[PDB]
């Protein structure tokens, strides 16, 4: 319902729907920075651990000296909507942006922002 | 080459435009067949945070860049050109088989080398 | 308190304490199979995503046609005790062994077996 | 060579001793300086599940094998020898710089090749 939430979802959705359907690049992500910017990116699939969209976003933000990221979401291609961050993404997000929130779907399938720590209970502290 | 220098210059500007960091310490820049340039910075993590080159691949994909023809990585602390790691070579060989990577030759001078030459008898993923 | 729990912890602990102190190999893991076997392994640290001990254990079990794994634990070197599985390990465990439990420490720092799904709420379904 | 054939034979027996699987489809066997042989099977996962070779590295480390001198990977479906992937070459070059890998030559016959030759102008991690 949030304007910030709807906008992030919109940017990620528009990003994935603007590229050709691909099995290598099938998810887009968008994150909001505390200094007033939004960074996007798409995943790179590879058996050796190609980065999820969220990790591409982290590198894109870093390249712009974005600093602290407060919220991030991932949207799947072919109108799949919000995709929950995988376990590796949660670990990287927790270690590099502990104050970040991730948008996921609740029981009713409605968008909801959750603290990263809640997505990774008793998380490993690197 | 003009295109070569262009990527080196862009990646160098990128890493020199962000705070010194152990998490974000390398920048990369790639050239697409259409002539566009894409950049990115690595995201270090023990679970396999993406190298700058992989962030670049995802950034280009988010822009529907298509095929990439050349890519280089520049390290912080004035280290200069860094040869692509083994994982990067595999991902590049699988997603952009015709791409070339810039590395330092015997005399420490930059040069463009085909991906296949950097991964002889390479494993071809199906 | 469980005998099965104490034994897994013991096997993992004995495994890590039997090798030279290393920054590359610093954690051991042990998992129980439904067919009556216990598999161990140590991590392999690498920036490209060297496998955590638990992933080495998964490959070791697979090599023995172990089948279904029911419980797994990780023990750090230098008497660090039980280490919670990282986010990537949780994702791999969920996708390859959905019925498995992981031993982690509770508020009182006491060993406790938890369902993998509880360690990865609203988990991404590959 | 006798040692060569030994690794090939061991890895072949390993992959042929487990159920056909898309998650566990390659076996690897390595030789240590002391003469011991270590095996393992890959663990496929998009977040970067370990290749069989990395599982082998962790298995050897759990036995305090020390330095590894040679390693090979054998694929299921009677595919035979598989060249080590780019990520594997990087990890091998960083943790076992003097190791050699068995690959198929021009005539498709097995041969031992130094890791450095498989990763020319390789990135050296610090
Ligand atoms: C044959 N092949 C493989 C196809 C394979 N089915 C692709 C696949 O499953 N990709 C997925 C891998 C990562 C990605 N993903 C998942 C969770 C996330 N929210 O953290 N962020 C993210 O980017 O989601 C993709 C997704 O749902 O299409 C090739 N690409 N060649
Ligand atoms: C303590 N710590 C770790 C510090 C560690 N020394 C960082 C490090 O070595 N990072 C490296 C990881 C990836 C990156 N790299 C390497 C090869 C490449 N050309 O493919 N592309 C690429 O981006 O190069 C970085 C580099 O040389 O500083 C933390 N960040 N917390
Ligand atoms: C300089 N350097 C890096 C040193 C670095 N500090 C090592 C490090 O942090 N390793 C960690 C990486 C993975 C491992 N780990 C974590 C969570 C797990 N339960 O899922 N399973 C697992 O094996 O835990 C190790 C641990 O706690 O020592 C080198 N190795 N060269
Ligand atoms: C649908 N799916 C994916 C199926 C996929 N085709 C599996 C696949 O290609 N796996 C490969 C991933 C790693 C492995 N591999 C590659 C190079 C190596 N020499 O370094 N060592 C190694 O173990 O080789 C396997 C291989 O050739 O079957 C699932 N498992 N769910
Ligand atoms: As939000
Ligand atoms: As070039
Ligand atoms: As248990
Ligand atoms: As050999
Ligand atoms: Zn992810
Ligand atoms: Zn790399
Ligand atoms: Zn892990
Ligand atoms: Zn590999």
């Amino acid at each position: 319902l949030s304007q910030e939430e709807s906008t992030l979802i919109e940017r990620a959705t528009a990003t994935i729907n603007s590229i050709p359907i691909s099995e290598d690049y099938s998810v887009a992500s968008a994150a909001l920075s505390s200094d007033g910017r939004i960074f996007t990116g798409v995943n790179v699939y590879h058996f050796t651990g190609g980065p999820c969209a969220e990790l591409v976003v982290l590198g894109t933000a870093a390249a712009a000296a974005a600093g602290n990221l407060t919220c991030i979401v991932a949207i799947g291609n072919e109108n799949r909507g919000i995709l929950s961050p995988c376990g590796r993404c949660r670990q990287v997000l927790l270690d590099l942006h502990p104050g970040i929130k991730a948008i996921v779907k609740d029981s009713d399938g409605q968008p909801t922002a959750v603290g990263i720590r809640e997505l990774l209970p008793s998380g490993y502290v690197w």
